[PDB]
């Protein structure tokens, strides 16, 4: 009552960060960001990018859907649901005064909020794409492409920007005690990597400490796990309603250039990220509500 | 629409630092990179404009307002889809020397005004109808999610490159003169000035839209879009009142209020056509 | 300083068309010069991509130096001097505000002029290096001299964004007539970045050009132009890192001999203009405050 | 074997760009446009606390800072520092070290680009701090002394102005960063953390590496000899300003400052003026490691 199970993953995650991405991969990354209308490339997508012929082909097959009005709406309703869920389930104290007291100015606190907005907007879109990748491999099915409201096929609300990449304190940038927030987060969220979200927050170390410290107790409360299940279900639902059909099976993966062992590995990797992203959506919603 | 009043818009490149602060809050809230000529003109009646924005902002910050603006964009895209067959111009433009990247730069520009103009239409409606009627618009608790914060990403920098009328040269003044004639306006909108950064492109897009202007299908769409704007006003999440009397406590004279009313009425009428005109452009480009 | 004969077609590759291979060179040229546009000079030479890449590889080490910064800066200074004395130049800040321009608009205009005032001497010296290298076969520079000449140049610079330029296919009816006038008056087959960047404000360009035009090819002008050219040739004789790039070097780079002969004609056209363009911009900028 | 001595102290109250109201932001913006730099110095933040002095000293110094002379005189302080540190120190590259720590080539370039900013701008702040301090201490009028007309020409005009460098402020800092900051403060003998080190702190592991390599050189005789030389260049520049500068105690009083305020400012500008010679040397060192 009522919990989302963490998939087994013993495969090594090998994300290709934007600052290491070669010219070819950089072009794909850029088209993703333009399509999603986000200034960063998700770690989810960095890790998938390792298996590059798969990534390119699964991107090419999913992009016609991510361009649509439906995707914008369906992602946005996931942001709404998280706001709704966390509000009702939690007493979230504002932290603005506490930050002001630690010496943060008004300009700075708005800067912090702007960074929270980036991830509040983008993560839903990454959740659905990860659901498409993971379920397309596991099931071999084709998803969406149904007739429906023509308006679902219209251009999504045009926004921006690709630029710049948010300032993120990477793990090799860290940091000493910052590595230990990083380790705590890792232990607590049960992950082997630190999310883009927390690395952006890490440009203000004392702020991350504060925000993460107030979120931690909520993690894996019954209301948290229940809400996480709901977030995930809504991503499954979005998958079945894509305006342009999506299929990317094991055989598609093999035809794209992957070995059997590679495809097995990918399946674990995408599975952990897809699981992860339900929580990440909730976590950012909390951060944003603290900062009102 | 009846108007004899002089329109006295304050450009962002002239705005003083007190007004520039309002402008900036308008831009962050709407999530757009330009201050519309609508609001430029209303800023002249500065006391009213700061009070009106005070009262409208809490609605504009909401989920409701975001969807309601987006649904106007959707509707316009629908209407111009049906009522007009509109040929791509992507090939003509490459024939003229424009490269792929340049054509994407043009699109990115249209996207701005395609996203924003609905937000300025709803605000213009709220100003006009509030003055004319003294009614309090909106305020219902209804669905809670309507009061949630809007989709947060946007971009407010840079100000788009606009070729102002005093920048303009010989023939560009003629394209401007035609546009002011055809559209019955005494000013050139941001949109066309922004397009005029590529003058040959503007000539080509204007000439393709110009025949559509006062056709019965256009007038009908323009009525439809206007209706939706009126409907959005009726459903603002935070109440909005700003009457003739309210304008006084803001610091306007009755005579200035009467001038104000004529000014907004012209702009509010204008924004309907602007939303359509832009849709058309965007459809021309792929 | 007579215009050279150029019957060859100029085929510049603009930044919005450059493939990712060329674009990477372009970005290195920009970071090195510390400027935010790639010169048409560079665009035209890049058509001969094999040569262009080798020539930049060889010219880059001098361009990174304190010497090169100083020697480019000293040309800007000299041009400022010459136009100060040889011409009576009229403040026009007042007509502009009269024409409708706000003070921040006039400021944006100055910032644009500043870019070309800074950068063009660097392009002049480069074009001179390419030209004399092909014509003479000689190795230029390489002396140890004063060690401080080989130190890194003054680091600060802006390379984003690309200036807004109204290209010849962007242009409307009248704007093609201004461009026509300029290409005629200056004896050029193309429109320089500079004027295209001023063209962002069409009425302003009409004015600034109208004021410069009666100075072109006056004896004082031609004399200054001779001086600016002479200073570029001297900058070449004093490069910190040796620069050789001969006709023979162009073959070994991957050009044919016919392509080389065409290149010589092209670069000679540009190298002759760049002295002219340096004074033109000085004039524009003295028109502002 | 020669040293520049540091003077004594009062309390420093810098007004950072993110707190600055909009009157002050307007002066800050003209400063940066005139210097051609993306950051307002802590030197000038601290002086901005005494706002009508700051406003007036800036108004008097700016005509000189616009000139070709200033640009050159600043640039030569940078060159001399590069010369100085080169000749006097066995300074090893740290690029292979960083890459081993996991830093990529794009990242190391980003770090250089940040080092470039302060290597350019600090000499200009040094000269201005020397003008503020000596003008108060002496009552004298500096420069204006009609020489080469080319000295009065506009300076080299391109400049990087509008992204303020990402700086990890003290109240941003978390734990071990505060102790690095403490080490720096204690070693450089300062009660504040320079913009430079805070910009470097966007990459904590890099700051620790770069700072740790520098720390041995600080107050070697070669360091101090060099620091004295940097300081002399700054005094020399002051006497050759093309537009005369005077800003005395009574200039300060007539601007709205009290006697006690003026005494305080004097101690504050003296500490910053002293600091800047060392900072010039410290950045030169960082930048040579990163070759």
């Amino acid at each position: 009552h009522l919990q989302l199970p963490r998939p087994v993953c013993e495969a090594i995650i090998r994300p290709v960060p934007e600052h290491r991405a070669d010219q070819e991969l950089s072009e794909i990354y850029r088209d993703l960001k333009a399509t999603f209308g986000v200034p960063w490339v998700g770690v989810i997508t960095q890790a998938v990018a390792y298996y590059r012929p798969f990534f390119a082909e699964a991107w090419r097959r999913f992009a016609p859907s991510a361009k649509t009005h439906f995707f914008e709406r369906a992602s946005d309703d996931i942001r709404i649901r998280s706001w709704e869920l966390m509000g009702q389930s939690f007493v979230i104290e504002g932290q603005t005064d506490r930050l002001r007291e630690m010496g943060y100015s008004v300009r700075e606190i708005g800067q912090i909020r702007a960074v929270l907005d980036i991830f509040d907007y983008g993560n839903p879109k990454y959740l659905i794409f990860a659901t498409a990748i993971k379920e397309g491999l596991l099931s071999g099915r084709t998803f969406g492409g149904a007739a429906g409201d023509a308006r679902c096929h219209f251009p999504r609300s045009p926004i921006c920007q690709i630029d710049p990449i948010p300032v993120m304190v990477e793990e090799h940038h860290a940091g000493g005690t910052l590595s230990q927030v990083y380790a705590d987060i890792k232990q607590t969220l049960q992950l082997p990597f630190i999310n883009s979200d927390y690395k952006a927050m890490a440009r203000w170390p004392s702020y991350l400490e504060q925000a993460w410290g107030a979120l931690k107790p909520c993690i894996d409360t019954p209301a948290y796990q229940a809400g996480r299940f709901d977030i995930n279900a809504r991503a499954l639902a979005a998958l079945d309603a894509l305006p342009t059909a999506y299929r990317m099976s094991r055989d598609d993966a093999l035809q794209a250039g992957l070995s059997e062992a590679q495809t097995d590995e990918l399946i674990q990797v995408i599975s952990l990220f897809q699981w992860m992203l339900s929580g990440l959506v909730l976590n950012v919603t909390h951060f944003k509500q603290q900062a009102l």
